[PDB]
Parts: C-alpha cells; structure tokens; sequence
C-alpha cells in the first residue's frame, strides 16, 4: 500500500538545472507526477528529498520498521555510503534502487554502488519514469 | 510503434529449469505477456530468442535497417560479446537492456555488460516485469 | 578517568534489529553494561551515538581538546570517512577502534578502516563486550 | 566581483592545532587575511566552514545560482565526496581547489580529488596562502 | 574451562628484544601473567610458543579433538600460511587471533591475515592484555 | 632574492601552437612577464627552456650549489623522470612544480608526477597566472 | 549408465594436428578409445565435438533434461564463454572438466575456467587418458 | 599465391553504415579493391565475411591444411575469441591481422588482441587500404 | 614400478575430521587404498604424510635422486611454498598434483597453485578417488 | 609530397646487430630503400635517425609547422616517452607509427605506446617493409 | 671477525643438482671456498645450511644475540617467510642477501623478497662467488 | 681484459652530495679507487659519467662492439628507460648492475629495473664497493 520514495543529495535541483543530464522536470513536479501515477495504481506514494545523510538514514529507519517498501536514488551517496547500505540492509519489503542518468555511460566511480547487492533490482537511464516504472513493479508484487 | 525483444543463449529454458533464480514463467508465456501488454500500450511486439550469436546479431542488423527500438537480454552474452555490442552501437532508436535477476547481486563477472554503456538504459532484477516495463518506458518515448 | 565511548551511525538500532549480526542487547542497554563497567575500573564513561558525521566530529573535536581517550565504533564511517580519521588524528590520548561483528569475515569493503592506522589497537567480532574490554585496557594504562 | 571561500570538516580547528602540519594560523585569522586580500584585489571575500557535507552543498547550490566563483578546501570530501563533486560541476563560474598541506606528499588516499578533474585549476602545500594567490588569479580573469 | 593460548614464530624472544616494538615483558613473565588472569577468571591457561610451524598444527590438533577454545598469535604465520587456517578451520569452540603490535599501522603484508576471517574475534595493538582481554572474554561466554 | 624559473620539453612551443590547450602567450612572453611580476615583488627572476633532459638537470644542479628556489614546468618529464626527481631531492631552497594546462582533467598518466612528492606545492591549471602566483609565494617566504 | 562426453572448438583437428601440444592421437580414435573403456566400466559414452557454442548449448541442454554426467573439455571456450556456464549449471548429474594439455602451465588466460567452479572435478594435462579417467570416476559413483 | 582474407561479425555493414568510424566502402566494394590489387600482384585473394564463430573457424582450419596464408579481421571476436586464437596457431604460413579503424586511440578493451602475439604482424587504422597493404607484404615475401 | 604418494599438512587428519568437506576416508584407509589399487596395476605404493614442510622436502629430494613419479597433495603449503616447488622442479619423472576438494570452487588463494605449473598434471575435487586415477596414468605412462 | 620518416634510439645499429630480431638491413639501406619507393610514389622521403630525444622533438617540431607527415618509429621511447607524445599532438598531417619487430609477441611493456592513440595508424611485425607500406598509405591519401 | 652464511631450503642439493641453473660446485665444495676466502680475509666464517624454517630461525637468533654479522641466502623462503624477515629484523650487525641465480630473470614471483628490505646490500646472479663477495664486504666495513 | 663501467645520471654530484644515502667518496674519488683495484686484478677500467641518455647509449654501443663487458649503475635511467635496455640486449659479455643504496629499501619505483631481466647479476646497496665487487667477480670470470 504504501511506497517511500527516497532522494538523496542534490535531488532538489531537479529540472532547474542541467536539462541536458537529467531533464528539465523539477523536483516538485517530480513528486506530482509520482503521486497521480501512485493513485492510479492503488498506492499512496510518499516522496521526501534530502542532501543529509544523517535524515536519509531515518527515513530508511522508519521503512525498516513499518514494513515498507523503498524506491530509492541515493544521488552520489549511491557510489560511497556504507551507512546507507546499512540501513537498508534492515528492510524487509522490496527495496528498488532508481537512477536517472545511465550511470554506466559515465565515470567509473559512477559504475559502482554499495545499494545494488542488496536492492531487489535496479532501474537506471530511464529518467525520471523510472520511478514510475518501480511503483509499477510494487503495485504488482 | 514495432518493438524488437531480443533474447540470447539459455532464455529458452526460461520457468521449465530453476525456478528459484529466475521464476516459474516458461518462453512461450514471456511472448504470450509480453504481447499482450504492448497490445494494451499500442504497441506491437516481436520476440526472438536464440542461442546462436550469429542469430542475435542479424535480427539486430535488422532492427538497425529499420529504425525499431530493441529490448535486449543476451544472456551470458552480456558479459562477453563485443560484436554484439559493434551491432547494437548501430541502432539509432533506444536500446533497453533488460536482465530477469539481479546481476548486481551474483558472480562479479556478471557486474560488467559490454552492452550498458551504449544502451538508453538498464533494468535488472524485477523478473519478468523487467520487460513490460521497458515496453511502457518506449510506449511514452 | 574520562573515558568517551563514540557511536556512528545505525548503532542506535542496536538489539531491536538483526540480533543475528550484532546481538540482541539495546543501544540504552549497551550504555547501561559499560557505564557499570566503568565504575567497577575507577572510570567515568561518556557515550554517545549519532547518525550525523558533524556530531561525531565535534564529539572527536571536545576529547582531544580535553586530551581524554576515545573508544570509537564509526559503523559505516569506519570504511569511507577522511574526515572522521583527520579530527582522530589530533587526539593526544588513546584511540580504540571497535567493532561487534568480525569485519574481517564479512565483505571486502568491511576489511579497510581509515582509524585502524592511527588508533592505538583494535577489538573485532567479541561482541559488546569489546567495548568492556577496551574500557578494562584504558584502566590498565 | 563576489568570491566564495568555502571550507569543509576540520578546518574550523585550524591554528590552534597541530602547527606542524598547517601552520599556527587560526581560521579567524584566515577569514580576516582573505577578507584583506581580497579588498585590495577589489574582490569581495565571503568565507564560510562547515564539518556538515549538507551545508557545504548548500552553500555551493548557492554559488551556482549566483552565477559566483568558488575557493574551495573540502577537507576529508576531497577524498570522498561524489555528492560534493555533483554539487560543483553545476558552477559556470571559476572553481579553484585549494589545500594548506601538499597532499600528494602523504597517504595514498589524498592523492585522489572527486573535484580535481572539474575543477579550473588546483593549488597545494603553499599553506594559508594558497587561497590568497587562487584570489588573486580570481582578480585578473 | 581450559583455554590454550598458542604462540608462533619469534614469540620466545620477547621482552629481551626490541621493547620499543611489543613492550619490555619477557615470554615466561607473559605466561605467568597469563595464568594469574586465568585463575581469577576460573579458567586455566595452558601457553605453548614454537617457531615450528608442524609443532603449532599439532597444538591446534589437539585443541580440535578436545573441543578447547584456542587464544593464536601466529607471528609471521599469521599473514602466510594455509596450513595453520585450515588447522584452525576444524576448531569447534571460540578463536580469537591476537597481536601485540597494531598491525594495521605497520607494512601492507601485516595487514592481511588468513585466520581473522575463520576466528571468533581479533584483538590487535594492546599489547600483552591483548592475551588476557581474550581470556575474559572466553570467561564470560 | 633570485628565482629560477626552468620549463622543460615542447614549453618552447607555447602560444604559437595549440591556444586552445595552454593559451596565446608564446614563451619569450612568459619570460618578459615572469622578469616584470619578479621586480615588482623585489626578486630576480632567470628564466630557462630546454627539450634536454641534460640540460635540465644541469640547471637544478646549480640551483642546488647556489641555495636557490626553482619554479619547475618539466613538462612531459614531470610524468616519466627518476632523474629529474633524483636532482631536484637536492635543493635546499622551495621547489614549486607549475603546470600551465589542468592535468588531473586530462589522461590518466598526466595525474602521476614524479615531482609532487618532494615539491613545497602545486600549482595547476591556473595557465600561465601559476608562475607568477609561484613567485608571490616565494617572495613571501 | 549414459555418460555424455561433449568436446568444443578445433578438438576435431585433433592428432592430426599439432602432436607436440596434444598427442598423435586423432578425434574419431578418441572416440573409439572412450567407447571401449566405457563398455569395460560398464557404461555407455556418447561423443559430441562442434566448433558452435549454439551446438554445445543444446547438448548441455539435453543432458540436463536427461538427468545424465557430463564429461566437457570445451576448448577456447573454456575461459570465455559464460553461457555455456549458464547452461551447466542446470546439470544435476556431475560435471567433469577435461584438459588434455596443463593448462596452468600455459598463457594466463588459459588459467582462469568458467567452469571449474561449477564443476564437480577437474582433470587437466594427462592427455587423452584425462577422458577416460573421468568415466572410471563416474563408474564409482 | 594463394592468399585468404578472413573477415568475422558486423564486416559485412561496412560502408552501409557508419561511414564516420569505418569509411564509405562497402564490403563488396572491398571485395573488388582486394581482388583487383592481387592480381596486380600476381596474387589471388578468396575474400570471406561471416558473424559466425563457427564459419570462421572452419575457413582458419583450411588455411592451415592448404598452407595458406590469411589476412583476418576477427571483428569483436579479436578481442574475446581464445578458439580463433586456438585455429590460427596452426597456421604455417603468416597471420596479417589487420583492422580499419584504430583500435588503440578506441576503449580499453579494443586495445587487447588474441592474435596480435602470434600474428606475423598488425596493421591498424590506415583503413581499407591496411587490407591492401597486407597483400603488398605477402607478395613481397 | 615404484610410485611416491607424498601428503602435506593436516591429510592425517582425513576423514576422523570434516566428511563433508573431504569425505569419510581415514587416512590409513587412503593408504590401505592406494596399495590395493597399486598392486592390481603392477605398481608399488610407498605413501608417506608429514605436517613438515623439511620432511616434505626431504621425500621429495629422495624421489628425485631415485628418479622415481610423485603424485603429491601438498595441502596449504600447495599454495604458498616456494621450497617445495624448488624440490619438485629437480624430478624427472612424472609429478602428478591431486587435490580432494575443487579448489577452483572455494576462496581465492586455494585457486593458485606453486605446483601446477611444473606438474605434469593436476587432478582435483573427484575425492580421494583422485589418487587413484593418478596412480593409473602412471601404470600406463 | 614531402614525407619524415624518424627513427630514434637504437634504430642506427640495424642491420649490423641483431639480425634475427629485426632482419640483416642497415640503417643507410633502409634509407636508401625508402627514398627509392618513395620515387616511385611520386613523393620525397626525408629520412633522419638519432638516440637524442631532443633531436627527434626537434624534427616533429619542423614536421608541424610545415605541415607535413612523420612516419615514426620512436624506438624504446615509443613506450616511455610523454614529451614525444607531446611533440607528435601538435601534428596536422598524418603520423603513422612503425615498428620492425612485432611488439605484441614481446615483453608486456612493449605492448603499451604513448603514441598509438594519437596516431592516424600503426604498422608492426612487418620488417624493414613497414616503412614502405606507410609511405604508400601516405601516397594514395 | 666471526660471519655467519646461513642457507635455506634445497641448498643442501646444490652441484649434485641442476647445474645449468646453480652451477656444478656442491654445497660442502661451497663451505671449502668459503672458509678459505674468510681467513684470506681475517675472517672466521661459520656455513650453515637447513630445509627447516625452525633451524633457520634459531641460526638467526643466535647472530642476534652475538651481534654478528650475516650472510643469508634463504632459498624459497626469500619469497615466502615473514617470520624469517621479523628474526633478521633483530640483527644489529649488516645482513648481505645472497642468490646464486638472478632472480629478476626468472618467474615474477623470484623479483619479491621479504628480506631485501632490511638487508644493508643484496647480490644476485655472480653465482657462488656472491658469497665470497659479500665476505669481503663484510672485511672491508 | 678491459672494464667498462658507466654512470648515469647524476653520479657526478657523488660524495660531495647527500653523504647519507650515497656516502662521502666523490665521483673522482670512485674512478681513483676503481683504477686502481682493477690494476691489483689485472684488468683495465675506463670509467664515464653523463647525465645524458644518448651519451650512455654510445658507450654501450662501443663496449658491444668491442665485445667488452659493463658495470652499469644507470641511475635514474634504471627504472624508466626502454632505450637503455635495448643497447644493453646486444652486448655479449656480462653486464652487471650496480647500486650505491639499497633500492629495494626505498620508493616503490625504485625497485622496479628495465636492466635487471638481462643483466648478468646485479649489487646493490653495499656502497661504492659494489663497483669493486663487480670488478672482481669479471676477473675471475
Ligand atoms: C542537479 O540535478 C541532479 C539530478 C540528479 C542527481 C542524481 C544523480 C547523482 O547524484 C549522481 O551522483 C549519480 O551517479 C546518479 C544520480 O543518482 C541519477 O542519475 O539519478 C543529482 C543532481
Ligand atoms: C535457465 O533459465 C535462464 C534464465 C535467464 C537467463 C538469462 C541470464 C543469463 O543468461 C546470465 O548470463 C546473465 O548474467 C543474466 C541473465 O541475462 C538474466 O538474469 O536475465 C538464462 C537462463
Ligand atoms: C542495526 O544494528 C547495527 C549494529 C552495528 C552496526 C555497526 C557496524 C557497521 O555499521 C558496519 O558498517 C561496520 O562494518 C561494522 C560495525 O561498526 C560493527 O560491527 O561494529 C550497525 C548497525
Ligand atoms: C586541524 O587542522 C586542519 C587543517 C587542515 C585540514 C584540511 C586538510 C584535510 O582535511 C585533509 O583531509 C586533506 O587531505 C587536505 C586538507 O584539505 C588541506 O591540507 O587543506 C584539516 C584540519
Ligand atoms: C621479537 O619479539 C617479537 C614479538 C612479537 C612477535 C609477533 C608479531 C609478529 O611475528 C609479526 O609477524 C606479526 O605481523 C605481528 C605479531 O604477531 C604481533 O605483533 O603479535 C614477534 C617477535
Ligand atoms: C605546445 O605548447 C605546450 C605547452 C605546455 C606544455 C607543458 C605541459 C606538458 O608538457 C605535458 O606533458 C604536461 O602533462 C603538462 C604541462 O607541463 C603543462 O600543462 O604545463 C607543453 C607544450
Ligand atoms: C588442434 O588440436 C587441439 C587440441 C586440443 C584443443 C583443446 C584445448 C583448447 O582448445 C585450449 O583453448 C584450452 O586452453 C585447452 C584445451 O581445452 C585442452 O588442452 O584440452 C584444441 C585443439
Ligand atoms: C559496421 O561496420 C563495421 C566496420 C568494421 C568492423 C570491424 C571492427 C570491429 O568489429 C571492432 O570490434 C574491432 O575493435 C575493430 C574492427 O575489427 C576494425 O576496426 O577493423 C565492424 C563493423
Ligand atoms: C582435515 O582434513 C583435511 C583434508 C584435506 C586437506 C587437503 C586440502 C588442503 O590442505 C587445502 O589447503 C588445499 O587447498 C586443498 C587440499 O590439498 C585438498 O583438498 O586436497 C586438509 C585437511
Ligand atoms: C639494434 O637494432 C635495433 C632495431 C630496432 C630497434 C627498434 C625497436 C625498439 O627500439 C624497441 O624499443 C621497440 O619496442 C620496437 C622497435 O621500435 C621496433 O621493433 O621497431 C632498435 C634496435
Ligand atoms: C638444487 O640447487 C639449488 C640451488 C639454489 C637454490 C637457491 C635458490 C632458491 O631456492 C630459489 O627459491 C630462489 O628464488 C633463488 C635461490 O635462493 C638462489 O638462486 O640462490 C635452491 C636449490
Ligand atoms: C647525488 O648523488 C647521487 C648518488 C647516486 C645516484 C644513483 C642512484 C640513482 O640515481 C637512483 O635513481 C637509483 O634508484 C639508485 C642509484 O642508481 C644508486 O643508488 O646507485 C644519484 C645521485
């Protein structure tokens, strides 16, 4: 029933800046179109973005304890947190990490994720319908 | 509007042998869904699968030929052809490369893909699904 | 006398969660063994645990200007933090690094720590009562 | 016209400890050298330090709607930090990194910078005045 | 109840040689320790040192079939042999690996070791109590 | 009081080829400009190029007898010589190694110097500005 | 009863050519050395050799369905091919790797299988005799 | 006389497709070119284009029965293919391996040959004429 | 006709230890075996075991004076002894290296043999059998 | 029209030495080979040979500002040289790289060139006859 | 005045055994030379040799203790040993690492030795007479 | 009969340069010392020192004219130069390699020679004995 939708650092610069790299669809219309397409599948979707590592550990924290899944894109802490890793390493219900950007066109830093292991799968370079796409997924499992 | 799935060595023995890796849905019944679901989307969806390389590459030269887009699972292919990469660096529509288990997850050797950094993007580990949601991301592309 | 026992991050959800990993003692429960410790050594204990970098800096930053020891378990931090080891640095009195799970039979990530260099030892995989045992050496010396 | 000077975790201990390493200049001081510096250069120098990754982007989502170049010293994020460097590569104007110490005289792991590669250019091991010569070549571009 | 603490290659000539490295207690004055912590504890302690690798297999042998816990600085061994690890595989009660000196702050090779990944435990860098924070430890479990 | 200023292969080139890489400004350029920025600091500036590793080396040479400071652009020497290092372990006086162009954005053999390690500091990226920044530095100390 | 003896690319031009490398003995006299011991064991050997993965693929394909050994000795495919991993992994019977020449004595590419792991045992540099070793193992099992 | 040119996957786009990395030449029209130099060379070239591994292996193996030489472009399997390696390690007569584009200035992994170290020798990026020019050579020896 | 069955460190151990990893076996039982097998072949038997790397050497020093084969399982020291490999270069008749378990399926370092290299061949993970099999390609070499 | 051809060091000694390495023609009658071939093509060769580096930086210099090819076989520096490389950037006609012997059958540190990725192409294995086929690339482009 | 020659593993076999590696001098012939070279030199040389680590160590031990002076050629175990490097660590007069073969022109695993190091000087390849010329070094200081 | 012994790069600045890494004995000094333990030998020795690369490479060229042998302490040289290597691979007396200081105490560059591999042997570390050592050893050989 209900999916957290995690964004880590940067996340809120959505759309406002680089289109090129990321499209030019912000942050709030971001969450707006994840929830309409959230109703339309019979889910409520709950969308939170944060540039601190320390409050994207508590709202996994609280994943972990309500039972509920994630959907995740954990921005460049995607590549270098091992806390994060630990955190959701806790979650019983189905985690889906999302990436807008084909990482694996771009640096080889960008290649490597502590989350991949243990996400139930991965979503990369479809853009923002990317989330989209992982609510679909939940909704029919 | 046409859609080419593309898939490589061993998906033919797909739900009849384990189960437990990649699920209990047979070939037969990932054509039978998938065409479905690009009906649904007005699509139209041509599935092939072959443990011949040679094969695989014609049936991308084809879709080079004719501007489709190509949804991709090469198998083991994935990890070791580069002539399927050269073809598939041809096709100027999207290119989704889909895996039914989570690579991330398995032998390192089945964490590089000559086949992602060209593709438009990746989607691994949500099964079967992983391929009807590739459909929807082209159907809104 | 003073002794600062330093938590990172996820060590809050201690006991509560995987008992399997880590034990089924409580973080509160894990405070109240090793001040009970610390007054059969003669020692007072001062332990504190955050999620947030900044706040376990500043807790590094307060024992080396007051030149008091430091029995540090940084989680995640151990393996990917700079930072955390620069603010160890200046500390003037002794450095503990502990760990309850053995890192070393987990993943190869686990196996690197930025402190172990500059800590005067290390205690893994014995649990909480690593954190007893270091308290028991710091009496000693 | 506007400079930002932006230092991340440790450098606010700077002076007071240890000399030997970076001199026994305090970060005070450091701000009113700038700050002086600076006037006679006809620039305008605003300093800020953090040990908080979150602020430190902050303060660099700012510059980069200001349209302002940046002096940046991350400290330990040097090393570190993706988050740190997605932040930057937003800047359109002039990024210069500076650190006190010369990093490439010491451990392995400061002789890697996630901001080196996008960064204008790079200043090391000349100390405090590092960040005076990255304003003065500020001035005359 | 009986705890056989086992010392490899080197082990004999400390204390008389380089205090500077490991301390200025002897091996016969480490054994009496050993035992007087033992007998507080309601253990006893059975210490046995060779610089023969087959004589130390034959202790860890012994220590199998008779179910004991086993407290091993291998010295040299620690980072080289096989043999040892697979000897210490068949251990059915508690190994804690210990070494007087931190080998994490010394050369690249003391790094590695093949026995922290089979032990309980590994106690480094605190010198001779090393050896008798194992023994509480195996007290009170 | 006095500078050397020593560039090594293809530096001769400057200004007359590429712009694009290293900027318009030709070498007897960056000579007049170096001399002017070292009066006006209060220092004499000489000013050396070589394609000979010979020569260079005979430079440092006397810069070693005669107590002097060396400003170093070895350039493509600066990622292959031993013997350039070798020299330059000699002086007594400050070596400040300068780089015209970024080479940390460039390939990866341009991020290794031979030199870093015994300089003072670095300076690079900053185009011909560096070596007038380096003498500011030097005349403050 | 069956066993399956499947060989890969070029061991057709076996014996004929190069001896040195490989023996005298040619393909169709392997065949009949392997049928003999096979009756001898009280088995029946059934001797496939394609220069075509696709080939190879179906034949592991049929013993898996059959639920019969393997015996593979497949040539360069050996260290390249995953798929033909993939496809023996389906095998529930055992599976013996087969070289005629030591491959670790050999270029290192040559000493890296796909499929050693999955393997039940492997025999390699005992020549032909390797074949017929393999079904004397299978015989007793 | 007699001179085989080998051509294996995607060989058969040239010209077709893109003109950019490979030049308009079609491979018929390659055909023609070789063809026409050899017989002004007093040559005859058999010219042969397959995807598949497998062809290509058994037009190696005659080769090497009729003591030929062969001019080969493996394509992809240049850099993947140990059994094409196997195949042309029987060839007495020399091995050209000639590529059109360069390899070198390409990926990483293009810069890796299976038959680079037993091939006579290697010519890269001269284009269509590297085909050309490697009849040249076997004319005049 | 004589054949030199020589055991490394801890295969005295066999079969009272581990019957899962390496089977029920005793090692006098292995002994028994052998010289059953040896004399139905026309061969002698001598088989030797030591936890001593000196009277390893020593068998094999006399095997290579005697001029007579060596099937050897070194156990650990199969992949860390140099001296061993010294000693078993100077053997002119066949060395045949036999390992119970699949090494290649188990951790990393049991993946790389000193021996392998120099042997004539290797048999692994077909159990005890192995040595078996070993003995019959000496009766008919 | 006007074509360089550069060797560098050790490049004087042909013919003389080593014959079975690179063939028993000299250094003049490689010279006069290549003028005599380049007549034929309607081009002049200009052939110099030197073990100074800075004599061949010299020569690319000129080849630069007069716009003309380098046919180039750098000798040892080919592999260590990044002045060279530097020089060779800077040309607008084509550079074709030759080497006499073929440097992938060699030592591993033959096989990596600063010059293969800047170079229009590369010629090895192929003799002294190399350089012709170079300049009759150089003659039909 | 008193040196110590210690051999290692395989020494003992020296002359008797390959001399195309180590030459036709036996290892008592070694001794003879040896002895008649120190008292040329007014020395007394006391040659030593065991397959044994335990007796190479207690060999080291003892010229600890004496404060003499070592000339050791430890076979193998120069490639393998910690624990032989951590008892020549304690030697406080020179150590002279001698090899009869040159090492850095054999297998990779030969150019890595524990020993070098620590060792004042090493001498490889000048076969037996290395020996005799770190004698005379040993005279001479 | 006669003696080459060739210094490279910066040997000249021997002795009256750091006296703590390479001793206080200047390079005149040396040729003196030389000169006259080659009379007591009955050989002639010519000493040449350049810090220039094409310098040493004519030198090796006359001694493998010559047929004389080398001792050869190339300096920096030693672990960069290819060319060096090269000239050294045609002399057909032996070359030994000579270092003041212990290289394989030192940077990890320094323990890497291109000269090692195909040198007769090699000295290092013994000071400017070694250069005498080496002497000897080419008398009596
Ligand atoms: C400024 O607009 C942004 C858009 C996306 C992101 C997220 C991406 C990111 O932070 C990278 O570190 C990461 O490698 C990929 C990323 O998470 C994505 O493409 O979704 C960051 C900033
Ligand atoms: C026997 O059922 C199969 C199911 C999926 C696959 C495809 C997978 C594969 O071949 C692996 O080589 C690859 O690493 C992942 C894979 O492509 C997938 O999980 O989709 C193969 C056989
Ligand atoms: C949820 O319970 C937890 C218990 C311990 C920890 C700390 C561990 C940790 O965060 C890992 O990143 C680290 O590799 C080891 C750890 O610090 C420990 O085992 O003490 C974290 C969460
Ligand atoms: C306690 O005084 C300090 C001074 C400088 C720094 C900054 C340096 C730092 O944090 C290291 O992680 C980094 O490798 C270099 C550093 O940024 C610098 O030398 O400027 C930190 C603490
Ligand atoms: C001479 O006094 C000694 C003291 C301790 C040791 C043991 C140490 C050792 O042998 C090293 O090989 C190892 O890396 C660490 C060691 O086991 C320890 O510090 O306990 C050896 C000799
Ligand atoms: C042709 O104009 C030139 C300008 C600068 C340089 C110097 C640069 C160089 O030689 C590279 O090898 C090096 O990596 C960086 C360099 O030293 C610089 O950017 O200052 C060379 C040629
Ligand atoms: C031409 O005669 C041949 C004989 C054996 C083989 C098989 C071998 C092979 O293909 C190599 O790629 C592999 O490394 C070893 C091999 O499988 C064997 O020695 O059995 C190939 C050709
Ligand atoms: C679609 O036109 C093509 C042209 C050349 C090639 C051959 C090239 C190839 O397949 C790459 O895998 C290889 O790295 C280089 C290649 O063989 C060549 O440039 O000749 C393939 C397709
Ligand atoms: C306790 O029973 C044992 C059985 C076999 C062995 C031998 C194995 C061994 O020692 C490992 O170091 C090696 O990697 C493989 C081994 O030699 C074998 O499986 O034969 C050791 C102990
Ligand atoms: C003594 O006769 C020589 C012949 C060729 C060369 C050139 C070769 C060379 O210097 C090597 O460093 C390089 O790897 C290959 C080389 O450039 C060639 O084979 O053309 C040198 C000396
Ligand atoms: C059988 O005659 C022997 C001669 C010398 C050696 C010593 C050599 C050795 O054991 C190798 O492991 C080592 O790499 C070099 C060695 O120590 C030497 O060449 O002196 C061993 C056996
Ligand atoms: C300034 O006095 C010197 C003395 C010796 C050397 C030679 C050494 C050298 O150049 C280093 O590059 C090399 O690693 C070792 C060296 O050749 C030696 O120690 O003999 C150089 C300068």
């Amino acid at each position: 029933l209900i999916v957290n939708v995690i964004n880590g650092p940067n996340l809120g610069r959505l759309g406002r800046r680089e289109p090129a790299v990321y499209g030019g669809t912000t942050h709030d219309e971001l969450v707006a179109l994840i929830e309409r397409e959230a109703a339309e599948l019979g889910l409520k979707a709950v969308v939170r973005q944060s540039d601190s590592e320390a409050q994207l550990l508590d709202w996994i924290h609280q994943a972990a304890d309500a039972a509920e899944p994630v959907i995740l894109n954990a921005g460049g802490l995607t590549h270098t947190s091992v806390a994060l890793r630990d955190a959701c390493a806790e979650l019983s219900a189905p985690l889906i990490e999302v990436h807008i950007s084909n990482v694996h066109a771009r640096e080889e830093f960008r290649r490597h994720s502590y989350l991949s292991p243990i996400a139930t799968g991965v979503i990369v370079g479809l853009g923002i319908q990317g989330y989209l796409l992982a609510l679909r997924y939940l909704a029919e499992h």
